[PDB]
């Protein structure tokens, strides 16, 4: 995250940090058993860490559990990006609590405009590179599909949104990618890609889960 704030140990208790020997990606929990996460995150290898503050430091409030089946979108693709989206299964259940819980799907997609709440263990900076040991969060508005589109020609699908500040300085970034987005309590978006990191007229653009409520309760009811 660049230009964000410390969250604080277990405000944001739905995010996950994929682990395949060190944190590669973030993603959100779902339920007590599914994460949802970004598809250009998927690797075989996967442990979930839940509970998690300071990702270098175990300071007791970690669930690690081993990924048993991961299902990248039928129609993801890699050269746009279109359908960036994973479900990762983990081996056995999580147990909630106050400082690991999960995250509600929208039953409807979000509005230009709604302030979300942004988290990861991602990049700091726009040039360069620092990456935080604690998790950092970031409030930023829903753009419009216009500004959002102009800002990409060519690029924007239905299934992507923009949220940031045209402006730059602050975006989630490199690190931060399969983490929450999450507007008025519930998950509306996935950390997906951008043109770098917090620069001027390049928001971050994001998975649209409204989209795939339908695909995302099927799967888990059959797997
Ligand atoms: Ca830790």
């Amino acid at each position: 995250i660049v230009g964000g704030y410390t969250c604080g140990a277990n405000t944001v208790p739905y995010q996950v940090s994929l682990n395949s020997g060190y944190h590669f990606c973030g993603g959100s929990l779902i339920n007590s058993q599914w994460v949802v996460s970004a598809a250009h995150c998927y690797k075989s290898g996967i442990q979930v860490r839940l509970g998690e503050d300071n990702i270098n430091v175990v300071e007791g409030n970690e669930q690690f559990i081993s990924a048993s089946k991961s299902i990248v979108h039928p129609s993801y693709n890699s050269n746009t990006l279109n359908n960036d989206i994973m479900l990762i299964k983990l081996k056995s259940a999580a147990s909630l609590n106050s400082r690991v819980a999960s995250i509600s799907l929208p039953t409807s997609c979000a509005s230009a405009g709604t302030q979300c709440l942004i988290s990861g263990w991602g990049n700091t900076k726009s040039s360069g590179t620092s990456y935080p040991d604690v998790l950092k969060c970031l409030k930023a508005p829903i753009l419009s599909d216009s500004s959002c589109k102009s800002a990409y020609p060519g690029q924007i699908t239905s299934n992507m949104f923009c949220a940031g500040y045209l402006e730059g300085g602050k975006d989630s970034c490199q690190g931060d990618s399969g983490g929450p987005v999450v507007c008025s309590g519930k998950l509306q978006g996935i950390v997906s890609w951008g043109s770098g990191c917090a620069q001027k007229n390049k928001p971050g653009v994001y998975t649209k889960v409204c989209n795939y409520v339908s695909w995302i309760k099927q799967t888990i009811a059959s797997n």
